[PDB]
């Protein structure tokens, strides 16, 4: 057909993170600003620490662009946390 719907800035980009959190406690984090539909942590290598960043998906674009507008350069469990936007408007 003809088709312009192409963007969906569903992703974010988390940092600051503590060492002995999982995704099901991620869910807990950001849900509640418009609901997760896939969660990625991401691990070290030396013995299976968490690392301080990992990344969280929103079903929508409107849902996750939110989940950056209240929840940015706060605390979480006396760790400092951050959320920044993973894309640009455009790129060529």
């Amino acid at each position: 057909g003809h088709m312009v719907e192409a963007d969906r800035p569903g992703k974010l980009f988390i940092g600051g993170l503590n060492t002995e959190t999982n995704e099901k406690a991620l869910e807990a984090v950001f849900g509640k600003y418009g609901r997760i539909v896939e969660v990625l942590l991401m691990k070290d290598r030396e013995t299976n620490k968490s690392r301080g960043f990992a990344f969280v998906t929103f079903e929508s674009p409107a849902d996750a662009k939110d989940a950056a507008r209240d929840m940015n350069g706060k605390s979480l469990d006396g760790k400092a946390i951050k959320v920044e936007q993973a894309t640009k408007p455009s790129f060529e």
